[PDB]
């Protein structure tokens, strides 16, 4: 059980990209990566683990530096080679942490010299990836700039200058990568933990409409296919969240990436109209009001999230439709504040109403959509609704054992509701 099933190329115009050797099937494994760095994200940070990234109610702090929070002993061991330098630097910066992309660049940094390779850089390593120096707007490289003079500052222990670190390695170059291709973290209840970086991954380019989904089981990271994929194809994921736009696609796009996403899709605008059904007005108080609640969700905290949702949910029933993105949005938020919380009966209410748009939003099949439709099922089978719970639950297996496959600990939990369900129809 080894064989390999990619590679890179040149494109014709994009840069680096993956192709299949021989055909792929839906839900089958092409890649395995662990991080060559990842850190736990501000937010996420003294709520979950500082190696496997789980949230274990009490957690045992640092010895020396006091900021990062461990699963247990042995996690706390595996994880030194790590630790071990940053925790001097976070000690005496006490409270002001570093944004994660430099706490992150400090781990990676020392990675560089572990000697004998790793797998993260098996088909592309961290001096392949681009950066997009050329045509990169100011305001950006004044950005940049920025966080190198935090970089140096934040690290002063360890490194003092340029020749403390590798020839070639340069640090502003080295931002320039992590804008760009950087990974996001996603949990068990694909919430969002931690940020890494996986350099055989980032040979992956854009489509918004993708052909493989990757999926977290921790800082380990799966690269499978969604779709039937034809030799000599090149493969693609989508780098972005999917409730937004072409347009709120377009920004961001150029914003980070620097490019125009040519897919079939960008061009048609697909969905674009359903997305924003119901009056602008309306919802521009709403997508105002989701950069509140987001932020609040990232920073765990979900008491004052319960509040902004259900006042503006019980606002905008009467005017505003559940499939309106924005208006989406706020309702995962809240079925997801009110798991976290125990309101389950509310949060079946929740959770149900957002299960059609997703369908409509989320193609053949998508891991969000999956464990989303599985918090659904999940949420059914307590509260003794056998016959649709089975329902969701089947549909979640027909979506996730693709997008998560074998290989996944979540799909254990998935079959055992299945066989659980079994049981109360009895
Ligand atoms: N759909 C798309 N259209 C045009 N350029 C793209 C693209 N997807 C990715 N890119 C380019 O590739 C970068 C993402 S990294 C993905 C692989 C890339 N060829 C590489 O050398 O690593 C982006 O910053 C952008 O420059
Ligand atoms: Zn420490
Ligand atoms: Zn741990
Ligand atoms: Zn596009």
């Amino acid at each position: 059980m080894e064989p390999l099933k990619v590679e890179k190329f040149a494109t014709a115009n994009r840069g680096n990209g993956l192709r299949a050797v021989t055909p792929l099937r839906p839900g089958e494994l092409l890649f395995r990566s662990d991080p060559l760095a990842y850190t736990v994200c501000k937010g996420s940070r003294g709520v979950v683990c500082d190696r496997c990234l789980l949230g274990k109610e009490k957690l045992m702090r640092c010895s020396q530096c006091r900021v990062a929070k461990y699963c247990s002993a042995k996690c706390q061991k595996k994880a030194w080679p790590d630790h071990k330098r940053e925790c001097k630097c976070l000690k005496s910066c006490k409270p002001r942490y570093p944004p994660d992309s430099v706490r992150l660049l400090g781990r990676v940094v020392f990675k560089l010299m572990d000697g004998a390779p790793s797998e993260s850089e098996k088909l592309y390593s961290f001096y392949d990836l681009e950066s997009n120096i050329n045509k990169l707007t100011e305001d950006r490289k004044e950005g940049l700039r920025q966080l190198v003079m935090t970089f140096q500052h934040f690290m002063r222990e360890e490194i003092q200058d340029a020749s403390q670190l590798p020839p070639a390695f340069d640090l502003f170059e080295a931002f320039a990568k992590v804008i760009c291709n950087s990974f996001t973290i996603c949990n068990a209840e694909m919430q969002e933990v931690g940020v890494g970086l996986y350099p055989s991954i980032s040979l992956l380019n854009h489509s918004c409409d993708p052909n493989c989904s990757i999926v977290f089981n921790g800082p380990h990271l799966l690269l499978r296919a969604v779709r039937d994929i034809e030799v000599g194809e090149e493969l693609t994921i989508c780098y972005l969240d999917m409730l937004m736009t072409s347009e709120e696609r377009r920004k961001q796009l150029r914003d980070q990436y620097c490019f125009e996403c040519d897919c079939f899709r960008c061009q048609t605008q697909d969905k674009d109209a359903d997305m924003l059904t119901g009056d602008e007005q309306v919802w521009k108080e709403v997508q105002e009001s989701l950069k509140k609640i987001e932020e609040l969700k990232a920073h765990w905290k979900w008491e004052q999230v319960l509040a902004m949702c259900q006042a503006i949910i019980s606002s905008n029933s009467e005017r505003l439709p559940d499939i309106n993105i924005y208006q989406l949005k706020v309702l995962d938020c809240a079925m997801d504040a009110c798991i976290n919380l125990g309101l389950l009966e509310e949060a079946l209410f929740y959770g149900t109403r957002t299960m059609e748009p997703y369908r409509i939003f989320f193609p053949g099949s998508h891991p969000v959509r999956g464990v989303q439709v599985m918090k659904v099922g999940k949420l059914q089978l307590h509260q003794g609704m056998f016959p649709q719970a089975m329902k969701n639950l089947r549909l979640a297996f027909d979506i996730m054992r693709v997008t998560h496959g074998r290989e996944h600990s979540l799909i254990e939990d998935l079959i055992l509701l299945l066989e659980e369900c079994d049981a109360n129809i009895r």
